[PDB]
């Protein structure tokens, strides 16, 4: 298709803020797992980042300090569960863990990692599969107020990478992604990035989604 949207099969959460908190990898990566999730399972589930900020330190995470998807994905296989957010909520900074199987909304086996730099599996992946997980350079003033239309940055990196965010649909070219800085920021909390412009900002750099 030319165009999706996974808010069409209701596979995404309204839009969060990290606060001061410098986990976007995990609303990142929460993100991708809430949508996979959704349309597995048919309801949407709002999971929880503090539970991967608290509880992913010895899989290689820094709290709120940053981290990767990859390694969030790892705790919630080797966790065997991530807790919903209802129960686990977002406290803006690093809490004791206090996941509990009795709250686990969602589980997963893997993470399909795609193939770096590649623009037409990441579209593959965000059509036939769902929202992706993916990290860019945001360094930019104009990333950091961007306010509305499609970002098409001439300064941006496409290997130093600083900040995550889902990926939930993609139009005309642009992607469309989900940041984590509140709904005062871009577009109701969106960002349209730049599509097939020889991955601008690195966004097919480090792309990932979960399996379950």
């Amino acid at each position: 298709p030319e165009t999706v949207d996974w808010r069409t099969k209701g596979a995404v959460t309204g839009i969060k803020s990290q606060g001061d908190c410098g986990a976007s990898y995990a609303f990142s990566a929460m993100g991708a797992l809430e949508g996979i999730n959704a349309l597995a399972t048919g309801k949407l589930t709002y999971l929880s980042e503090q539970n991967i900020i608290d509880c992913s330190v010895p899989y290689g995470n820094h709290g709120c300090k940053g981290g990767n998807m990859y390694v969030a994905f790892l705790y919630v296989v080797a966790n065997e569960g991530v807790d919903d957010g209802g129960s686990y909520p977002f406290r803006g900074k690093q809490s004791s863990c206090t996941y509990q199987e009795q709250y686990r909304g969602a589980s997963m086996s893997g993470s399909v990692q795609i193939n770096s730099g590649s623009e037409s599996d990441l579209e593959a992946a965000v059509a036939n599969v769902g929202p992706v997980a993916v990290a860019i350079d945001g360094e930019s003033n104009a990333f950091r107020f961007y306010y509305s239309g499609v970002y098409d940055s001439s300064r941006c990196s496409s290997s130093s990478l600083n900040h995550a965010m889902v990926i939930t649909g993609y139009g005309i070219e642009y992607w469309l992604a989900k940041n984590s800085w509140g709904e005062n920021w871009g577009e109701l909390g969106y960002v349209k990035m730049a599509r097939n412009k020889y991955n601008q900002c690195g966004i097919a750099s480090d792309a990932s989604y979960p399996t379950l």
